[PDB]
């Protein structure tokens, strides 16, 4: 997948994280390792690093 949907809400704590609520749906085009995950946010436009297990497919 390259589009993904959050499970849960995750509040960002430093400078390379993104902030999201459960149900937004995040565009992720390189997803193959890591525990993080560059994202970016298809409602607010936000862009940034998302835990790798928060997520689930939506595409």
């Amino acid at each position: 997948s390259t589009t993904f949907v959050a499970l849960y809400d995750y509040e960002s704590r430093t400078e390379t994280d993104l902030s999201f609520k459960k149900g937004e749906r995040l565009q992720i085009v390189n997803n193959t390792e890591g525990d993080w995950w560059l994202a970016h946010s298809l409602s607010t436009g936000q862009t940034g690093y998302i835990p790798s297990n928060y997520v689930a497919p939506s595409d």
